[PDB]
Protein backbone atom coordinates (compact mmCIF):
# COMPACT_ATOMS: atom_id res chain seq x y z
CA UNK A 1 0.00 0.00 0.00
CA UNK A 2 2.44 2.59 1.34
CA UNK A 3 5.03 2.19 -1.41
CA UNK A 4 2.38 2.60 -4.11
CA UNK A 5 1.05 5.60 -2.22
CA UNK A 6 4.55 7.14 -2.04
CA UNK A 7 4.95 6.53 -5.78
CA UNK A 8 1.64 8.34 -6.41
CA UNK A 9 2.82 11.20 -4.21
CA UNK A 10 6.04 11.55 -6.22
CA UNK A 11 4.01 11.82 -9.42
CA UNK A 12 1.62 14.28 -7.73
CA UNK A 13 4.54 16.45 -6.56
CA UNK A 14 5.84 16.60 -10.15
CA UNK A 15 2.37 17.56 -11.40
CA UNK A 16 1.59 14.27 -13.18
CA UNK A 17 -1.93 13.92 -11.82
CA UNK A 18 -3.05 11.03 -14.07
CA UNK A 19 -0.05 8.90 -13.02
CA UNK A 20 -0.61 9.78 -9.33
CA UNK A 21 -4.19 8.55 -9.80
CA UNK A 22 -3.14 5.17 -11.23
CA UNK A 23 -0.82 4.54 -8.27
CA UNK A 24 -3.20 5.79 -5.55
CA UNK A 25 -5.74 3.30 -6.98
CA UNK A 26 -3.19 0.48 -6.72
CA UNK A 27 -2.58 1.50 -3.12
CA UNK A 28 -6.34 1.51 -2.42
CA UNK A 29 -6.98 -1.96 -3.85
CA UNK A 30 -4.34 -3.14 -1.33
CA UNK A 31 -5.68 -0.99 1.56
CA UNK A 32 -9.25 0.34 0.98
CA UNK A 33 -9.18 1.95 4.47
CA UNK A 34 -6.33 4.39 3.76
CA UNK A 35 -8.11 7.73 4.20
CA UNK A 36 -4.81 9.32 3.10
CA UNK A 37 -5.00 7.63 -0.26
CA UNK A 38 -8.64 8.57 -0.81
CA UNK A 39 -7.96 12.19 0.00
CA UNK A 40 -4.89 12.41 -2.26
CA UNK A 41 -6.85 10.71 -5.05
CA UNK A 42 -9.47 13.43 -4.54
CA UNK A 43 -6.71 16.07 -4.70
CA UNK A 44 -5.37 14.66 -8.00
CA UNK A 45 -8.88 15.01 -9.46
CA UNK A 46 -9.33 18.47 -8.00
CA UNK A 47 -6.10 19.55 -9.64
CA UNK A 48 -7.53 18.69 -13.10
CA UNK A 49 -10.89 20.49 -12.56
CA UNK A 50 -12.69 17.17 -11.96
CA UNK A 51 -14.68 18.45 -9.01
CA UNK A 52 -17.38 15.74 -9.11
CA UNK A 53 -14.72 13.05 -8.68
CA UNK A 54 -12.79 15.02 -6.06
CA UNK A 55 -15.96 15.31 -4.00
CA UNK A 56 -16.66 11.57 -4.23
CA UNK A 57 -13.22 10.66 -2.97
CA UNK A 58 -13.15 13.35 -0.29
CA UNK A 59 -16.42 11.81 0.98
CA UNK A 60 -14.81 8.37 1.09
CA UNK A 61 -11.93 9.86 3.07
CA UNK A 62 -14.41 11.51 5.45
CA UNK A 63 -16.17 8.18 5.94
CA UNK A 64 -12.85 6.78 7.30
CA UNK A 65 -11.66 9.96 9.08
CA UNK A 66 -14.67 12.19 9.98
CA UNK A 67 -12.33 14.42 11.97
CA UNK A 68 -10.20 15.28 8.90
CA UNK A 69 -10.37 19.09 8.86
CA UNK A 70 -8.32 18.87 5.66
CA UNK A 71 -10.88 16.74 3.82
CA UNK A 72 -13.75 18.95 4.99
CA UNK A 73 -11.94 22.01 3.76
CA UNK A 74 -11.07 20.49 0.38
CA UNK A 75 -14.67 19.31 0.03
CA UNK A 76 -15.69 22.94 0.65
CA UNK A 77 -13.17 24.06 -1.98
CA UNK A 78 -14.53 21.65 -4.61
CA UNK A 79 -18.02 23.04 -4.04
CA UNK A 80 -16.62 26.57 -4.02
CA UNK A 81 -14.95 25.98 -7.41
CA UNK A 82 -18.30 24.84 -8.78
CA UNK A 83 -20.03 28.01 -7.50
CA UNK A 84 -22.09 26.20 -4.84
CA UNK A 85 -21.24 28.63 -2.06
CA UNK A 86 -23.89 27.34 0.40
CA UNK A 87 -22.24 23.91 0.41
CA UNK A 88 -18.80 25.52 0.59
CA UNK A 89 -19.95 27.38 3.71
CA UNK A 90 -21.29 24.21 5.33
CA UNK A 91 -18.05 22.26 4.85
CA UNK A 92 -15.71 25.10 5.81
CA UNK A 93 -17.67 25.41 9.08
CA UNK A 94 -17.21 21.70 9.60
CA UNK A 95 -13.46 22.25 8.98
CA UNK A 96 -13.30 25.20 11.39
CA UNK A 97 -15.00 23.25 14.18
CA UNK A 98 -12.19 20.69 13.91
CA UNK A 99 -9.44 23.26 13.46
CA UNK A 100 -10.64 26.68 14.67
CA UNK A 101 -7.19 28.24 14.30
CA UNK A 102 -6.98 27.66 10.54
CA UNK A 103 -6.58 31.11 8.90
CA UNK A 104 -7.41 29.51 5.51
CA UNK A 105 -10.74 28.06 6.55
CA UNK A 106 -11.73 31.45 8.06
CA UNK A 107 -10.64 33.36 4.98
CA UNK A 108 -12.37 31.00 2.59
CA UNK A 109 -15.55 31.07 4.67
CA UNK A 110 -15.23 34.85 4.36
CA UNK A 111 -14.91 34.46 0.58
CA UNK A 112 -17.96 32.22 0.37
CA UNK A 113 -20.04 34.69 2.39
CA UNK A 114 -18.74 37.49 0.16
CA UNK A 115 -19.87 35.54 -2.91
CA UNK A 116 -23.29 34.99 -1.32
CA UNK A 117 -23.57 38.76 -0.76
CA UNK A 118 -23.39 38.57 3.04
CA UNK A 119 -20.79 41.27 3.51
CA UNK A 120 -21.37 41.43 7.29
CA UNK A 121 -20.29 37.79 7.66
CA UNK A 122 -17.45 38.22 5.16
CA UNK A 123 -16.17 40.99 7.44
CA UNK A 124 -16.35 38.99 10.64
CA UNK A 125 -14.60 36.03 8.98
CA UNK A 126 -11.87 37.98 7.15
CA UNK A 127 -11.14 39.69 10.47
CA UNK A 128 -10.73 36.38 12.24
CA UNK A 129 -8.44 35.19 9.45
CA UNK A 130 -6.25 38.32 9.64
CA UNK A 131 -6.06 38.06 13.44
CA UNK A 132 -4.70 34.57 12.92
CA UNK A 133 -2.33 35.63 10.11
CA UNK A 134 -2.19 39.22 8.72
CA UNK A 135 0.43 38.59 6.07
CA UNK A 136 -1.79 38.33 2.94
CA UNK A 137 -2.25 41.51 0.88
CA UNK A 138 -5.25 39.85 -0.75
CA UNK A 139 -7.13 39.27 2.51
CA UNK A 140 -6.79 42.95 3.53
CA UNK A 141 -7.98 43.93 0.08
CA UNK A 142 -11.02 41.61 0.34
CA UNK A 143 -11.74 42.98 3.80
CA UNK A 144 -11.63 46.45 2.28
CA UNK A 145 -14.01 45.39 -0.49
CA UNK A 146 -16.53 43.98 2.02
CA UNK A 147 -16.53 47.28 3.93
CA UNK A 148 -16.87 48.97 0.55
CA UNK A 149 -20.04 46.97 -0.20
CA UNK A 150 -21.34 48.08 3.20
CA UNK A 151 -20.64 51.73 2.23
CA UNK A 152 -18.03 52.20 5.01
CA UNK A 153 -15.44 53.86 2.77
CA UNK A 154 -13.38 55.03 5.72
CA UNK A 155 -12.75 51.41 6.79
CA UNK A 156 -12.34 50.39 3.13
CA UNK A 157 -9.49 52.91 2.79
CA UNK A 158 -7.78 51.74 5.96
CA UNK A 159 -7.73 48.16 4.63
CA UNK A 160 -6.72 49.09 1.09
CA UNK A 161 -3.83 51.03 2.62
CA UNK A 162 -2.92 47.92 4.57
CA UNK A 163 -3.08 45.82 1.38
CA UNK A 164 -0.84 48.34 -0.36
CA UNK A 165 1.84 48.43 2.36
CA UNK A 166 2.11 44.67 1.89
CA UNK A 167 1.86 44.79 -1.93
CA UNK A 168 2.29 48.24 -3.55
CA UNK A 169 2.03 46.63 -7.02
CA UNK A 170 -1.60 45.69 -6.42
CA UNK A 171 -3.36 47.59 -9.21
CA UNK A 172 -6.66 46.37 -7.73
CA UNK A 173 -5.98 47.93 -4.34
CA UNK A 174 -4.96 51.26 -5.90
CA UNK A 175 -8.07 51.25 -8.05
CA UNK A 176 -10.49 50.59 -5.19
CA UNK A 177 -8.55 52.95 -2.92
CA UNK A 178 -9.37 55.42 -5.66
CA UNK A 179 -13.07 54.50 -5.53
CA UNK A 180 -13.25 54.86 -1.75
CA UNK A 181 -11.53 58.27 -1.89
CA UNK A 182 -13.90 59.09 -4.74
CA UNK A 183 -17.04 58.46 -2.67
CA UNK A 184 -15.57 60.47 0.26
CA UNK A 185 -15.61 63.44 -2.14
CA UNK A 186 -11.79 63.49 -2.61
CA UNK A 187 -11.69 63.28 -6.42
CA UNK A 188 -8.17 64.60 -6.90
CA UNK A 189 -6.87 61.85 -4.61
CA UNK A 190 -9.09 59.40 -6.53
CA UNK A 191 -7.55 60.48 -9.84
CA UNK A 192 -4.09 60.09 -8.31
CA UNK A 193 -4.87 56.52 -7.21
CA UNK A 194 -6.47 55.62 -10.57
CA UNK A 195 -3.32 56.86 -12.32
CA UNK A 196 -1.19 54.66 -10.07
CA UNK A 197 -3.39 51.66 -10.92
CA UNK A 198 -3.04 52.67 -14.58
CA UNK A 199 0.75 52.61 -14.37
CA UNK A 200 0.51 48.97 -13.14
CA UNK A 201 -2.17 47.94 -15.70
CA UNK A 202 -1.76 50.32 -18.65
CA UNK A 203 -3.62 48.00 -21.08
CA UNK A 204 -6.91 48.01 -19.17
CA UNK A 205 -9.57 49.65 -21.40
CA UNK A 206 -11.83 49.80 -18.34
CA UNK A 207 -9.30 51.73 -16.25
CA UNK A 208 -8.84 54.36 -18.96
CA UNK A 209 -12.61 54.69 -19.29
CA UNK A 210 -12.90 55.01 -15.52
CA UNK A 211 -10.30 57.80 -15.48
CA UNK A 212 -12.19 59.53 -18.31
CA UNK A 213 -15.38 59.35 -16.17
CA UNK A 214 -13.50 60.86 -13.22
CA UNK A 215 -12.35 63.80 -15.35
CA UNK A 216 -15.82 64.13 -16.97
CA UNK A 217 -17.52 64.39 -13.58
CA UNK A 218 -15.04 67.19 -12.65
CA UNK A 219 -16.08 68.95 -15.89
CA UNK A 220 -12.62 68.41 -17.45
CA UNK A 221 -13.88 67.29 -20.86
CA UNK A 222 -10.49 67.89 -22.50
CA UNK A 223 -8.98 65.09 -20.40
CA UNK A 224 -12.19 63.02 -20.53
CA UNK A 225 -11.98 62.92 -24.33
CA UNK A 226 -8.30 61.92 -24.22
CA UNK A 227 -8.96 59.01 -21.80
CA UNK A 228 -12.01 57.77 -23.65
CA UNK A 229 -9.92 57.81 -26.85
CA UNK A 230 -7.36 55.66 -25.05
CA UNK A 231 -10.09 53.24 -23.83
CA UNK A 232 -11.42 52.94 -27.38
CA UNK A 233 -7.98 52.26 -28.82
CA UNK A 234 -7.87 49.31 -26.42
CA UNK A 235 -11.51 48.25 -26.89
CA UNK A 236 -13.16 49.66 -30.06
CA UNK A 237 -16.31 47.66 -29.18
CA UNK A 238 -17.03 49.49 -25.91
CA UNK A 239 -20.48 51.09 -26.44
CA UNK A 240 -19.98 52.78 -23.06
CA UNK A 241 -16.74 54.57 -24.05
CA UNK A 242 -18.29 55.68 -27.37
CA UNK A 243 -21.34 56.98 -25.55
CA UNK A 244 -19.40 58.87 -22.90
CA UNK A 245 -17.18 60.35 -25.62
CA UNK A 246 -20.37 61.63 -27.20
CA UNK A 247 -21.45 63.01 -23.84
CA UNK A 248 -18.13 64.88 -23.44
CA UNK A 249 -18.70 66.57 -26.81
CA UNK A 250 -22.36 67.19 -25.87
CA UNK A 251 -21.30 69.03 -22.73
CA UNK A 252 -18.88 71.16 -24.77
CA UNK A 253 -21.68 72.19 -27.17
CA UNK A 254 -20.35 70.15 -30.08
CA UNK A 255 -23.52 68.36 -31.16
CA UNK A 256 -22.38 67.05 -34.54
CA UNK A 257 -19.56 65.20 -32.74
CA UNK A 258 -21.94 64.00 -29.99
CA UNK A 259 -24.22 62.59 -32.72
CA UNK A 260 -21.37 60.67 -34.41
CA UNK A 261 -20.26 58.97 -31.20
CA UNK A 262 -23.83 58.38 -29.96
CA UNK A 263 -24.61 56.72 -33.27
CA UNK A 264 -21.52 54.51 -32.97
CA UNK A 265 -22.52 53.66 -29.38
CA UNK A 266 -26.05 52.71 -30.55
CA UNK A 267 -24.94 50.61 -33.54
CA UNK A 268 -23.03 48.47 -30.97
CA UNK A 269 -25.89 48.35 -28.41
CA UNK A 270 -29.48 49.58 -29.20
CA UNK A 271 -31.20 49.05 -25.84
CA UNK A 272 -30.77 52.34 -23.96
CA1 LIG B 1 -7.34 13.33 -16.77
CA1 LIG C 1 -15.52 12.27 -15.93
CA1 LIG D 1 -20.06 14.97 -13.78
CA1 LIG E 1 -21.57 17.79 -11.66
CA1 LIG F 1 -7.47 14.77 12.70
CA1 LIG G 1 -20.99 21.60 -11.09
CA1 LIG H 1 -5.83 66.86 -24.46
Amino acid sequence: AEAWYNLGNAYYKQGDYDEAIEYYQKALELDPRSAEAWYNLGNAYYKQGDYDEAIEYYQKALELDPRSAEAWYNLGNAYYKQGDYLKAIEYYQKALELDPRSAEAWYNLGNAYYKQGDYLKAIEYYQKALELDPRSAEAWYNLGNAYYKQGDYLKAIEYYQKALELDPRSAEAWYNLGNAYYKQGDYLKAIEYYQKALELDPRSAEAWYNLGNAYYKQGDYDEAIEYYQKALELDPRSAEAWYNLGNAYYKQGDYDEAIEYYQKALELDPRS
